[PDB]
């Protein structure tokens, strides 16, 4: 092959874009399909927007992180406008199937389930020495058969969902991926609605630093809220690993 494109490459011809996922800063998403009969999804470079290889860099990365549980890289296109093309999920993000006529009807089994099958994908990446830095709610990928996948639309971490010792010294590790997990607990049980309701951020920030945690969230199995209580512990070697939270959330869905 030649040296001006990837192993991963395929002609833009083999691709037609049809939909628009998402649009924005450093380019867009689209729902395309790929020699006709295989829908994909594809991010494209804003040509400008950020380098080429700052771009790809990401599929790269993807590329020795290949997991059921995670979004499959497809092929690259190395000629602006760059694209990245990876598996097509049907019904979106989590945060917005939770909120569907479907997703609200979700009973919490599924929702125990659906959590599980999250922490199966962190555990793979636990495994692998890498760190996810943007575990919510907002980058799972539901599939038609309702099945997760873990995924970064690469999108200042927002506070909420950032664990203590990275807002405050930038560390991100597996252990505030556990935090932020936590976080995407109550994301999950109170089907998408924002963590610590009616709080600004350096309120938030603030209660942290006290020594409390978000309010229980409504409905939410206390169960569920204290294996959410692990996750937020101070010292982040306290926090469990994500093969332990799989194996937590698996027995309380298989007692459900
Ligand atoms: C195209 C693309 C290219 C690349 C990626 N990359 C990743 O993830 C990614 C990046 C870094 C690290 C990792 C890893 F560590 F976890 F390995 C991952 C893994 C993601 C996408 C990418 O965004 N893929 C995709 C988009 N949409 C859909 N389906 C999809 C998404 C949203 C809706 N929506 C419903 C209709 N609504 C109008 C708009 C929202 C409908 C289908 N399915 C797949």
């Amino acid at each position: 092959k030649p040296w001006w494109e990837d192993e991963w490459e395929v002609p833009r011809e083999t691709l037609k874009l049809v939909e628009r996922l998402g649009a924005g800063q450093f380019g867009e998403v689209w729902m395309g399909y790929y020699n006709g009969h295989t829908k994909v999804a594809v991010k494209s470079l804003k040509q400008g927007s950020m380098s080429p290889d700052a771009f790809l860099a990401e599929a790269n990365l993807m590329k020795q992180l290949q997991h059921q549980r995670l979004v499959r890289l497809y092929a690259v296109v190395t000629q602006e406008p760059i694209y990245i093309i990876t598996e097509y999920m049907e019904n979106g993000s989590l945060v917005d199937f939770l909120k569907t006529p479907s997703g609200i009807k979700l009973t919490i089994n599924k929702l125990l389930d659906m959590a599980a099958q999250i922490a199966e994908g962190m555990a793979f990446i636990e495994e692998r020495n890498y760190i996810h830095r943007d575990l919510r709610a907002a980058n799972i990928l539901v599939s038609d058969t309702l099945s997760c996948k873990i995924a970064d639309f690469g999108l200042k971490f927002p506070i909420k969902w950032t664990a203590p010792e990275a807002i405050n010294y930038g560390t991100f590790t597996i252990k505030s991926d556990v935090w932020s997990f936590g976080i995407l607990l109550t994301e999950i049980v109170t089907h998408g609605r924002i963590p610590y309701p009616g709080m600004t951020n350096p309120e938030v920030i603030q209660n942290l630093e006290r020594g409390y945690r978000m309010v229980r969230p409504d409905n939410c199995p206390e169960e569920l809220y204290q294996l959410m209580r692990l996750c937020w512990k101070e010292r982040p070697e306290d926090r469990p690993t994500f093969d332990y939270l799989r194996s937590v959330l698996e027995d309380f869905f298989t007692a459900t």
